[PDB]
């Protein structure tokens, strides 16, 4: 009952300059191709963790597609290929700290050609999935078709918001969505989408960040999202759920060491925990959030609970920021396990002194 | 006796935003791949004009190489490929006015892996070449090795200056070079490199052709007195200056396609020691200036390779450059030879003596 992953397959061009980029000219640096796209990365990540996902997406019959498919070891049955399709390309120029200085995304093939008509061919895979992961590169209509199919079979849906603009596609599907994984800005954009107004604004301690984000988080939850995971970069992640997180969504290494009886307080309408990350040496930050999703989905797919699974996701994200690839060539399970335990044992409840 | 082309194979990545580029994330837009590198472009251009060149360069066994070689239909014999080589890429992200907002060039493989040793494997091809074209992405040692092999077999050498910085690599090979094709900026840089002092200064409005020539003449003279025989100064929409030691109607000493016959029937060889000529260009609707200087070289080299004289040949090069600026690619997917011929005629007939 494999997890089904639906969304963008993208050829990333990553330009890491040796010094500070300057308008009007080129600086020397390192320019690389990396297999990318949120859905492709998530599927890649899940597979490298020992779980087989089913990928649904679209590619051209062009050079970038060949690069993307060169080492592809999963089924391609879900991949729409047509000659009138241009394989999506993202070009990033980084700053010397590893943050994106300037970027252009050309991903219109996903919005235009990854259609309900293509996706509905796979109603069996979706309705029988352990979980459905959709990214926001899909058009609203594709998103609706996907999420309704999962929903009618009570298959939990993970919505990956992709960007501040695309995250707003939550608006027409929130009731069908079980889990979302925005960063701070995407969370605010999503809240504003669901409010149909620009009521919350973008942007220090964890309690402070949480107090700032809480109203926005509540907006998503009462619009039907059951779990909000707010990724905070080097500050880790927040896990907020409607109801107890263990029965809200509703490996052998991790399960033995990240005890499902560590946390006493495990049903409130807003449950909130902070997960720290682990000090890393960054080669490239791109693809960390995607590996957080991959690692979490893989663990959930193997029967771990959401607190354990997120710990694994955060371990996987750490491994990713230390690679030039979006997803590391390989994961080492002793490292992932070790890191997951650290994150997990370091995780804390928020709203401890509050009671509302 | 194929013309031999040595230098960069580069994947150009052009990122065109739809709106405002933002820190930390992507703006939507269009990203285009264009096969690039001065030498690869020249070889591409020559081939599309009906002449087969021999290309010497270096590529990785990676993704960018796959994209680059997807439509390459020429021999790969001269291309050094290894698994530890990262294929050159220049990545440009534009702003909405059309200027480079941020750009990164990763092209060090040319200098590090296109060595004199690799080049000497093709001494036979070079010594028998009708013409040798080198670009300045080559290391100085690679440049010296190439040009010495050509000189010893009296093969004409065309040096493409590539950029203001790399143009200065002319200094250790000037005596070996027959033809150079700098723009204004590259010309000054090259003259400064060759002089015992930096007497020339950079670039202020545009200005008339006779005046531009007068301003540039001293820098041009520095190149000639250092052994360069022909200086082609490219001037963008103002065409090109052609300055030579001895009269400009020079042909390759070779004992022929349909570029030759179209053009010669139409660009009459009886229309026409420092000689200077101005060649006008032809109004185009620019979609991208990409590839213009390279197709000028490509077109001229192709015409010389088919037996045309330098004057006829430069006229074709200017026609070819015009076609390049009307393409998104560095080199148009195709040339239409009657059109190239028609444009070359205008240029040829519009060209005038300055000195
Ligand atoms: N510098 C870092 N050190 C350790 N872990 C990190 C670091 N940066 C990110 N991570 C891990 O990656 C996760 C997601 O990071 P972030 O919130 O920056 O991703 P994003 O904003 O979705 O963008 P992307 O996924 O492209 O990185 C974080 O929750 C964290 O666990
Ligand atoms: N707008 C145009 N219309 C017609 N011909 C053009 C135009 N722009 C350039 N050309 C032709 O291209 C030739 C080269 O132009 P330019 O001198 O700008 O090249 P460059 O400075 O070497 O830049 P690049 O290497 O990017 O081509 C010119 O001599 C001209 O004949
Ligand atoms: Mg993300
Ligand atoms: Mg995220
Ligand atoms: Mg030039
Ligand atoms: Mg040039
Ligand atoms: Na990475
Ligand atoms: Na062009």
């Amino acid at each position: 009952m494999e997890p089904v992953i639906i969304g963008a397959l993208i050829l990333d061009v990553h330009a890491k300059p040796s010094t500070t980029p300057i308008s009007g000219t080129t600086v020397p640096g390192q320019v690389l191709f990396a297999p990318g796209g949120v859905a492709r990365n998530v599927a890649d990540c899940i597979f490298k963790l020992g779980i087989t996902p089913f990928m649904i997406g679209t590619l051209g019959l062009d050079g970038p597609a060949n690069v993307l498919l060169k080492e592809w070891k999963l089924s391609m049955k879900g991949i729409l290929r047509r000659e009138d399709i241009s394989t999506p390309i993202v070009s990033l120029v980084y700053d010397t700290n590893g943050e994106v200085a300037a970027g252009v995304a050309g991903v219109d093939a996903v919005e235009n050609f990854l259609t309900p008509e293509w996706i509905q061919r796979f109603e069996y895979n979706i309705s029988s999935a352990r979980l459905l992961m959709v990214d926001a590169n899909l058009s609203s209509l594709a998103l609706e078709a996907s999420c309704k199919l999962a929903a009618e079979s009570s298959v939990p849906v993970w919505f990956e918001p992709v960007s501040v603009t695309k995250s707003q596609r939550i608006a027409s599907i929130a009731k069908y969505v079980t889990i979302v994984s925005p960063n701070q800005d995407e969370l605010i954009a999503m809240a504003n989408a669901l409010c149909a107004k620009n009521l919350f604004h973008p942007f220090l301690s964890i309690e402070d960040m949480f107090r700032a984000l809480k109203p926005a988080i509540l907006v998503l939850l009462k619009n039907g999202v059951k779990v909000v995971i707010v990724t905070l970069g080097s500050n880790g992640a927040l896990l907020c759920s409607k109801g107890n997180p263990k029965k809200a969504l509703n490996f052998k290494r991790v399960q033995s060491v990240c005890s499902p009886n560590r946390f006493s307080e495990l049903s409130p309408s807003l449950f909130a925990m902070h997960f720290p990350t682990i000090p890393a040496k960054v080669k490239k930050l791109t693809g960390a959030g995607d590996c957080l999703v991959g690692g979490t989905v893989a663990s959930l797919s193997d029967g771990l609970d959401l607190i354990q699974s997120l710990a694994v996701g955060i371990a996987s994200a750490k491994a990713a920021v230390e690679s030039d690839d979006n997803v590391p060539p390989e994961f080492k399970l002793d490292l992932i396990s070790g890191d997951a335990e650290l994150v997990y044992n370091g995780a804390k409840m928020l709203m401890v002194h509050q009671s509302m």
